[PDB]
DNA sequence: AGGCAAGC
DNA sequence: TGCTTTGCC
C-alpha cells in the first residue's frame, strides 16, 4: 500500500525475465519464487524508483521494508536490503528486534547473510555490553538462522574481533547436525584466520569440530604448519 | 578488474 | 570434491 513499494513493484514486474526466473529460483532450492532480476539489474530498478519519488522519510524505512517482505518474489526482499542500507545512520540498537524478525521470517542464507554481518556486525560494534541479551538467547532458540547470526555477526570484524566470544559461540554450536551451522562456523574461522591466522589454528587443533567445519576454516593456513 | 565467497 | 554462475569487497 505505500507507494514507493506499489512503485518498485510495478517497475520490478515491468522488467521480470521468465526464462531467468526458473533457474534463479532452484539455486535457492525452489523455496521463493523470482522474477528473474539479477543484482546489477535489480539496484537499478531500485534506484529509477529513488530518482523519481525520493527517498522515503525514515518514519516509512519499517514500513517498506515490511510491505516488500510480504511479496511473494525474492528479489523484493532483495531490494528490502538494498533499502534498509540506505537508511544506515538511521539504524541504532532499537532495531534488534525487527532485524531479528526479518532473520527469521522467509529464512535463507541469502536475507541472512546480508542482515547479519553488516546490520547486526554494526551495531554490536556500538554496544558491545548488548551482545549477552541477544546472542545467548540465539544459540538457546534452535532456529538455525539466528544461531547463524550469532556465528557471523562478528564475520567482518578482523581485529575488531572478539576472540573469546568468537570461540565460546562457536564451541556452544560445533555439535550442530546442521549443514548451514556447520559451514558458517568453517566460513567465520577461516575469516577470521586472515587477520588471527595463528590463535584460529591453536584453536582447531585443541577444540572439536565437525569435520566440514575443520577442513574450511583451515583451507588456506594448514600449508604453514 | 579480479580473487574469494551457495548448487550439485 | 572441485567445478559451476553470480555476488561481495
Ligand atoms: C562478507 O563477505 C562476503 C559475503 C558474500 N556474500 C556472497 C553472496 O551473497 N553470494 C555469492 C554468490 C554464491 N556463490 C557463487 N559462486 C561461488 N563460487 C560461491 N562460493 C560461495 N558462494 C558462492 C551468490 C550470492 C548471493 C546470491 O543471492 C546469489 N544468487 C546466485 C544465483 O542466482 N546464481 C548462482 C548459480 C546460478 C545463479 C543464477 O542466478 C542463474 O540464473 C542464470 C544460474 N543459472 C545457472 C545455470 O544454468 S548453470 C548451467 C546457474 C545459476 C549466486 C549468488 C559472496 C560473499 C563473499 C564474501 O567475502
Ligand atoms: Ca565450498
Amino acid at each position: 500500500m505505500h507507494p514507493f513499494v506499489k512503485a518498485l513493484q510495478e517497475h520490478f514486474t515491468a522488467h521480470q525475465n521468465p526464462e531467468k526466473a526458473e533457474p534463479m529460483a532452484r539455486y535457492m532450492k525452489n523455496h521463493f519464487l523470482f522474477l528473474g532480476i539479477q543484482t546489477p539489474e535489480r539496484r537499478q530498478l531500485l534506484k529509477d524508483i529513488i530518482q523519481i519519488h525520493t527517498l522515503p522519510d525514515q518514519k516509512d524505512f519499517q514500513i517498506i521494508i515490511r510491505e516488500l517482505w510480504d511479496l511473494p518474489e525474492r528479489e523484493f526482499q532483495a531490494a528490502a536490503l538494498d533499502i534498509m542500507q540506505k537508511y544506515k545512520k538511521h539504524i541504532n540498537e532499537t532495531h534488534i528486534p525487527f532485524l531479528e524478525e526479518l532473520i527469521v521470517t522467509k529464512s535463507w542464507w541469502d536475507s541472512v547473510d546480508s542482515i547479519v554481518p553488516t546490520f547486526l556486525g554494526d551495531i554490536f560494534l556500538k554496544h558491545p555490553e548488548l551482545i549477552s541479551a541477544y546472542i545467548p538467547k540465539w544459540i538457546a532458540s534452535d532456529n538455525i538462522w539466528l544461531q547463524r547470526a550469532a556465528i557471523l555477526f562478528q564475520l567482518k570484524y578482523k581485529q575488531k574481533m572478539d576472540e573469546e566470544l568468537l570461540f565460546w559461540i562457536i564451541g556452544q554450536l560445533h555439535s550442530s547436525k546442521e549443514f548451514f551451522i556447520q559451514k558458517a562456523i568453517g566460513w567465520v574461522l577461516r575469516e577470521y584466520a586472515k587477520t588471527n591466522p595463528d590463535v584460529v589454528w591453536e584453536y582447531v587443533q585443541n577444540n572439536e569440530l565437525a569435520p566440514l567445519s575443520k577442513r574450511e576454516a583451515i583451507k588456506h593456513i594448514k600449508q604453514n604448519y
